[PDB]
């Protein structure tokens, strides 16, 4: 149901917050350029792909940064100390393998070690001294990501690093490929630094000044053992999630019901989403200048913020389909 | 290595957040006006000093507000109750002397008393009743700062109140004096209300709309007894600190390595800085309008947010030197 | 320094306790058969490789079983519940990828999830129901291992799943290849079920009735950050570890000093090992029948019992060299 | 479905660990002798019943010892202090009636009293002094069992003392009665001291030196209120339990699947069993000499180690049937 090869390209490219230029940026440009009229990279690094249109100016954002680690200190015996880039949980770093980025397109392996908190965490790269670690290419500021790869789980699911929000990057790339003569002036934006404060969404939206804003991200799917039914949020395979509200935004009620009606009419599976504590690029877009009516579609995902995030292709397909239909009909809104 | 008299003038002028006009504002205007083309004070009180230039528009910000206290209630027996202005720790108020500002350029002494939290803290000014305290010039809203003075510690260090961020104010005043025919349109800004939310940096940056932004502040130097080596952050005397990231900003990687290369070329001592939880004016500047590439240089400082902050003149000199070199070469960036 | 390809073959073959026949058994037989006179597999599954000799009967054992998990229940929504095979720590299962063995040479992926203990742990294989999980080939008793691969760390180190005790299996395979006309009747034994009670070592030793016994295993290398010097046990790269005693055995003092003297004479790096709480096959071998004088050589290893165990090739080489020298000179003991 | 009278005879005969000769031993000999060729009692007290056969030597063991108490001290006022024989839980001794064995076939009643642990537990036998208690026949070393009797619970269940492992003793007696011209040399063994360390199974297996070993015991049935589905282990009435592994043994996988296939072919209800922490005679048998391939069939039982253990006759019948079929077909294995 999804273009596996394309998905693999987007989830495995390195791109931690602030350092998206190290890999994901180029993948996005290369995969979207032939489907739009112009592609630009702004000051903070956001990739803005414009598909000239016949109607309302619409911004569709998916963040391309992923969570990761940054080297803060190199111990005398060569071990590395780190600080999180984004919301990283120490429990997900123990006895894990990492890709320590020493240069663009070049990494060395590392092992995370020693319920822990940051002061007990360290990375082992096989060095015997600080000098050897430095000779290997490591320094203060070196970025690190988990060593994770995309794999299939059963008939319709997948496991991978950075499904948040790379599955959304995949989604807008697919939407850009499907969109044909839409009555709208579309700006597809792969935003930077969402994981540290919705920073890229804020600056790109200011420059674009859209009439409507849409964000695509992942939402919690806690449909797992031991979770009370009312706390599952969303279920894998039950459809794209239309956001009603999260801690950063209350989606425009008119857009929310409009999307729901579109899903019903085109027979696209969907589910309604409410989060008590979360954040999305929509949270920045809607507060741009004099205000922007916004909506958000999410891909349900289990185990968010780890090297083993899980999604269902049926929800991914529903998201691509609903966003495409929204763009084709937004001129009537 | 530093102009002691000038430093004394800037650290001892009163200027708590929101009330910078009571003292520090005028010191800044008087000390910088002869080195720039025009000096303005905007709506929130930011001092903007423009040195007309031949190149990129660059904003350099140092906040002039300091942390302090505000009187919230006067007890029946004349004692004062207070609320913090900025991040003040109760442990730093016990058995301390204070300057209770009753008017511009006029203060009376006070003694802080009674591990405490705010509900146990009170200030004694020698009054016997609420009426006597009011007759002495105190009222709800009266601002208070520690009674601290600048003094030398050994060969290269100093102790003082408000080194954060007055040492940065000193730094930009020194940079303005050294800058000669720079290929850049420079805006030196002494910002207000940084300690309560980077408020002045936000509004001044919006009005200036710079091409590049640089903030100068202090960074944690925890190179003291009992601190694990990997948690010291920076070391006094080891150089100006080039920020890679803190909780409010991920400095543009191109600017970060550019500054590092400049330091190497001109033989200026420097160290790389990463903070897990902090905030700087750069955090506001870079998110201005469509975005602004930014960098930050910091002066390592021990015991931040107290009446006994400590810095090393060698780091201060390195900061002045690196910022000056950056401004002289930014046109090539 | 090590035969990387051979090591990769031994660490990546599946073989949890009791189920060594699923993979590792055949790798061992295939890689050792051409270097010995006869190869047999006994009742519990131990592989016994006999190199007919001219002297004392010597048994050299390395266990081929690795720790893992076994499916105990399949939940209504397709999730799997597990029980440990060997000493598995729940902290090493969270947000990890696994290979769920549905048949010999056939696996499907799984994700471990939800400080935890066994009642909170579960594996997600992408199934939507118990029936779908069963159709995928899973049942009560299905065995599972981490999805780990051998990789290099720096100049001399490696990271891998099951270095305990696969690095010892590699070692005896290398010793069997090097041993030439030794004055001893040698029995190389790849034992089963060491992780659950030194079970295979017990039964194979009874049948062999050796004059001398030697076990090769891994020992704790806690030469990592935060560990007091006296608690590091061994250091990576400092040599093969000659065991003095652990909780299961006090090595024969004559053999211990004999090995130390051999290491000194042949210039083989070594270190002395004492463990307060551990267990090795020697613990079973020495208590066989009327008793067997035994010794043990260990490969220092960090992060034991995880998917990211780390060893140093210099220690592996020293172990192969010392065991080879011991076999060539044991006739003089 | 079961021979009620025979079951009553086996569960009510006294026979705590080490003292099986006081009652159960003779019941076993009397009930099995006419179905075998020879019956012997070895040194530790194991009853070995040999049914001469035409094939593989097979040992089938069921332990005849039950948990109980032993008098450790007689207080000045006649109360008795005790120590457990086997894994006894103090909570099962409070406000309970006991049979204090003063001689073979002679007992007096006692009452257990005063969440408790051993130092608070005592038995009241109606004595007024230590001298009177001694005159009643009690001394240090006197053994005690609960005063429990076999009774029916509903249509298919029963409640009784010592179903562990007397229900297995009943099972082998029934198998011995059904076995006819089996192609195997069968040794039925009622083992001693299983509850204190699988001691009798170890010594009898050494003497028999079987080709195959099978143990019959009870397994946990926690299919009761408040137990999570994945922690129930087995369910009453769902069939004989084929053990995959417990803490003392990993059953030979070939035998496990062979038994499962036999159950399927003969339409005998069965369920697969995995225990995280338990122990069975198989744990000793399989490690005998050079090793013995073993399997174990268990009768699901609720409330194990109490005076109110509960089993289902349908599971007992399935166990007798599967063990009989295994013996008749083992020659093909
Ligand atoms: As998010
Ligand atoms: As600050
Ligand atoms: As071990
Ligand atoms: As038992
Ligand atoms: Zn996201
Ligand atoms: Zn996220
Ligand atoms: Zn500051
Ligand atoms: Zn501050
Ligand atoms: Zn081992
Ligand atoms: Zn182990
Ligand atoms: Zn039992
Ligand atoms: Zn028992």
């Amino acid at each position: 149901m999804v273009d596996y090869e394309l998905l693999k390209k987007v989830v495995e490219a390195p791109g931690v917050s602030g350092y998206e230029f190290l890999g994901i940026r180029d993948v996005v440009i290369e995969e979207i350029k032939d489907y739009v009229d112009e592609v630009k990279v702004d000051k903070l690094g956001n990739v803005i792909a414009h598909k000239k249109g016949e109607g309302p100016k619409v911004m569709i954002a998916a963040h391309m940064d992923q969570i990761g680690l940054m080297v803060t200190h190199i111990e005398k015996n060569g071990f590395l100390r780190v600080a999180p880039i984004g919301g990283v949980d120490p429990k997900t770093l123990i006895a894990q393998r990492f890709k320590v980025w020493i240069d663009k397109g070049k990494f060395i392996y590392g092992v995370g070690a020693s319920a822990p908190d940051w002061d007990q965490i360290f990375i082992d790269i096989g060095a015997e001294s600080k000098e050897e670690a430095e000779d290997m290419g490591v320094k203060i500021g070196t970025v690190i990501t988990w060593d994770g790869r995309l794999e299939r789980l059963g008939k319709h699911r997948f496991v991978s690093i950075a499904f948040d929000d790379r599955i959304a990057v995949y989604t807008i790339l697919e939407v850009a490929k499907q969109l044909k003569d839409a009555k709208a002036d579309v700006y597809f934006v792969a935003t930077v630094q969402e994981e540290v404060g919705l920073r890229g969404a804020r600056t790109s939206a200011f420059g674009i000044e859209p009439d409507y804003g849409f964000a695509i991200d992942v939402t919690i799917a806690a449909d797992i053992p031991g979770t009370p039914e009312h706390k599952q949020v969303t279920h894998l395979g039950k459809g794209t999630a239309i956001k009603i509200m999260d801690r950063s935004v209350i989606c425009h009620p008119t857009i929310v019901r409009w999307l729901e009606e579109l899903a019903k009419k085109h027979e696209i599976p969907y589910q309604l989403e409410i989060l008590l504590g979360g954040g999305t690029d929509a949270g920045a877009i809607h507060l741009t200048k004099a205000g922007v009516p916004t909506g958000a579609l999410s891909v349900p995902a289990r185990y968010i913020h780890s090297n083993t995030e899980v999604v269902d292709e049926r929800d991914v397909d529903a998201t691509v389909e609903l966003m495409t239909k929204a763009l084709e009909n937004i001129h009537e809104l």
